[PDB]
């Protein structure tokens, strides 16, 4: 027996709710797309249908097949009383075919006249109920235990859901054990990706999921007893002493510091993970991480020329009778600086097909679903294109999707007499050639600002090691310390694509004095001001820490008094309910983006964003060419100095004028 889960997925095909897809003869394949765990079996699928054919086809000579994985097991013929009304339609699968991925599309094929009938017509036409989808159950398996198909039990890159795994302490953590377990949070974090993370934390209690376990040889958590004493780190596979259907992962060790051994190897040797029982004994690094190195985000160092944003085989080119629209993903730090009106130019050399004749067809590049520029697709077939994009993202994942519409040469050809052609088909490809620009752009924007925080964390992913960060809290932490603190981590480590293992962690405000690293304030401070006045009055009260040394739940961030180049966050809360819906609204994307300015109170009904204290600057430009900026919004002030440069001039003249009489 086991675990099941019925899962329910509609058509992998956009359909709005505004309006459902419709199979005409033009584009009649509809693909679904779905993938394995590598550990569930399908043991029951079910399709359902409720399509509504058009009364002017025929229905014996009209039918649409099923394929799961490039093979058909069986037909719905229209019947002559089924072209009025709409009925519904349940197709059995045999789950024999489904190994680790499938294309499950369906095909169209009508006619409407005999003697002769016209492709791509409009009175023939399909459409798809709402609630149509595979139906198909999973079911748990029993794993072979075995530690080389890292991560597969704990996250396996093939699931379109969040993850959720708990990381079970030994309860009251110290000092020395709070890094480590955001490590491998972290790491998790990068492998995660734009899946999203969850991390809920436990204590002396063991949950019913695939969870973690820590312990140091001392306060076991109530259960590894009549374990023998170890002299080296061992990471076991042990199962769930009542069922074997969860996978654990036990972490061993001697004291604190082997502990934090053990975690910086897992992140880091992967690819060595052998049978069971893996032991660890020097793991040491040799090299520090170069400024803005992230894998995720794009180096600057010299033009990429999408040679490793590809991140797949057969992406930059379509095929078939209507080529799909190709998609590069890219992501970009937000340091660079904006009010330039230069743009990024483009490398783009595509190559198509020669088409018959002029049929004016045309190309456009798409950004984020909005038209720029089209060009035309006629060479009488290589050609340049260099076009200066303006209006990016600066820290988010935007796209740069484009399409290539072609219409039908030739719909009919001559009316007296009919003429019946197969539809011929054509390829496209973009090219590896094509090359982007980055590499001589400054550093600079505005840093009391959250934005850039919730969309890549620039505040602390500075270094992707996180060479330098230093974050606080209270003495023994609760179960929301811990809660808020994972997440946070694996958020910086998400948008980021190299687990953090330089981090530290701090009980005590004392080490922090004349630290030059990046301060981050985790906890609660003394929260008893009405909910009227929170605007002005946590400004100083959490300032006047700094220094020296139904729920509520904010977010700030202004400059540290100790290096004036650095900033300082902070996340405060009043009860553990508080940290609970904060961990809620940052985890979800659809509202977190909408988060700017210094303060960000969250509130039960709503977020309530606003602006407040004095703004500075951040980075390393020339100062020299600062003014230049700086001139450009005082245009009448910038004659006036020139005005005053001239008329100095001929005070000068006038000396030299008296110079050259006396001369």
């Amino acid at each position: 027996n086991g675990p099941s889960r019925d899962v329910k997925l509609t058509f992998a095909q956009i359909a709005p709710p505004p309006g459902s897809m419709v199979l005409r003869g033009i584009n009649p394949n509809g693909s679904i797309e779905f993938g394995m765990r590598s550990d569930e079996v399908v043991t029951k699928a079910m399709l359902n249908l409720e399509y509504t054919p058009s009364p002017s086809l025929l229905p014996v000579q009209s039918q649409l097949k099923v394929y799961l994985n490039d093979e058909l097991m069986g037909v719905l013929p229209v019947t002559k009383e089924q072209l009025g009304k709409k009925t519904l339609a349940q197709m059995p699968i045999n789950p024999l075919f489904i190994s680790d991925f499938n294309r499950v599309r369906l095909e169209f094929v009508g006619h409407y006249q005999d003697v002769c009938e016209k492709p791509a017509s409009t009175t023939l036409w399909l459409d798809v109920g709402r609630s149509s989808g595979l139906d198909l159950t999973y079911q748990t398996l029993n794993v072979k235990n075995d530690l080389s198909h890292f991560p597969v039990p704990f996250f396996d890159p093939s699931d379109n859901r969040t993850n959720t795994l708990p990381m079970v302490f030994a309860g009251a953590p110290d000092v020395g054990l709070q890094q480590a377990s955001a490590i491998v949070a972290s790491w998790f974090g990068s492998r995660s990706g734009w899946r999203g993370q969850n991390f809920p934390v436990l204590y002396n209690q063991l949950p019913d999921r695939n969870a973690i376990v820590f312990a140091t040889n001392d306060k076991r958590p109530d259960f590894l007893r009549d374990h023998p004493a170890v002299k080296a780190p061992v990471i076991e596979m042990i199962n769930h002493p009542q069922n074997p259907y969860v996978k654990l992962l036990v972490v061993f060790g001697r004291d604190d510091k082997d502990l934090l051994q053990a975690a910086k190897g897992i992140a880091q040797g992967n690819i060595l993970f052998r049978g069971e029982s893996v032991v660890v004994n020097e793991v040491k690094p040799l090299l520090p991480r170069k400024p803005y190195d992230a894998p995720n985000w794009v180096r600057t160092d010299r033009p990429v020329t999408f040679g490793e944003l590809k991140t797949y085989e057969e992406q930059l080119q379509s095929s078939g009778l209507e080529p799909a629209a190709i998609n590069v993903s890219l992501n970009l730090p937000p340091d660079l600086y904006l009010m330039r009106s230069t743009g990024i130019d483009m490398d783009i050399n595509y190559r198509y097909t020669m088409p018959p004749v002029k049929d004016s067809s045309r190309m456009d590049i798409s950004l984020n679903n909005q038209f720029l520029q089209s060009f035309n697709l006629s060479s009488k077939l290589d050609g340049k294109t260099d076009v200066s994009i303006p209006a990016l993202k600066l820290g988010a994942t935007n796209q740069l999707r484009f399409d290539f519409e072609y219409m039908n040469p030739m719909p009919g050809g001559s009316v007296d007499n009919c003429i019946t052609f197969q539809p011929v088909q054509n390829h496209v490809v973009i090219g590896d050639d094509s090359t982007i620009d980055f590499s001589k752009y400054y550093h600079f924007i505005p840093m009391p600002d959250l934005r850039a925080f919730a969309n890549a964390g620039f505040p602390f992913s500075r270094m992707a090691d996180l060479s330098q960060t230093i974050t606080v809290m209270p003495k023994a932490p609760n179960e929301a310390q811990m809660e808020t603190l994972l997440n946070t981590v694996g958020f910086i480590g998400a948008q980021t694509g190299f687990p953090a293992i330089n981090l530290t962690v701090t009980d005590d405000g004392s080490t922090i004095q004349g630290k030059d690293a990046d301060i981050m304030i985790i906890g609660g401070i003394p929260d008893k001001l009405k909910d009227d006045k929170q605007i002005d009055l946590l400004v100083q009260a959490t300032e006047s820490w700094v220094k020296t040394p139904g729920a509520m739940a904010a977010v700030i961030g202004f400059q540290s008094p100790y290096n004036d180049q650095r900033s300082v966050i902070a996340l405060l809360a009043d009860s553990p309910r508080g940290y609970e819906m904060l961990n809620d609204a940052v985890n979800d994307s659809g509202k977190r983006a909408t988060m700017f300015g210094s303060v960000a109170v969250i509130r039960e009904s709503g977020i309530n964003s606003l602006r407040v204290g004095d703004v500075y600057y951040v980075g390393h430009l020339p100062w020299f060419e600062r003014v230049w900026y700086a001139l450009a919004n005082h245009p009448i002030l910038l004659a006036v100095l020139a005005a005053i440069s001239v008329i100095l001039l001929a005070w000068v003249l006038w000396r030299l004028l008296r110079i050259i009489s006396r001369r």
